[PDB]
DNA sequence: CCTGCATCCGTGAAACCATATGGATTATTAAGCAAAGCTTCTTTTC
């Protein structure tokens, strides 16, 4: 889970900012506050701080309100997922027959 | 010199040679693209 992200990202993470960029990733500009509500093990100032992190990194940012990670978060998310099939889900990382086409 | 008349000017109702030259035009090809067609998964029927 977290494994992929933080092994994704290469380690510039910690299991905090990491379910809390499933929590923003998941859902699309949400607020802080429904962060912190699904985050309740972790203070106000904590969540501000791993929100300190990803817009430290520029990863997630603002939209007036909106909260949203950008393209190579979305990579390091997707590559979570590619070796989370690689790894978890194997027979779902599959390939069906393809066509030549045509034979002279 | 300055008063006094005249006027008059405005003002409206050829051909060629040569030499670059580059920009304009044409051809030629790589990319791409919409449309078609296999391959498997559901969905509907008896």
């Amino acid at each position: 889970k977290v494994t992929y992200i933080i092994k994704a990202s290469n380690d510039v993470l910690n299991e905090k900012t990491a379910t809390i960029l499933i929590t923003i990733a998941k859902k699309d500009f949400i607020t802080a506050a429904e962060v912190r509500e699904v985050h309740p093990d972790l203070g106000n100032a904590v969540v501000n701080s791993n929100i300190g992190v990803l817009i430290k990194k520029g990863l997630v940012e603002k939209s007036g309100d909106g909260l949203i990670i950008t393209g190579e978060a979305q990579d390091i998310i997707s590559n979570a997922a590619t070796l989370y099939a690689q790894e978890n889900a194997p027979e779902l990382l599959k390939k069906r027959a393809t066509r030549k086409a045509r034979e002279i």
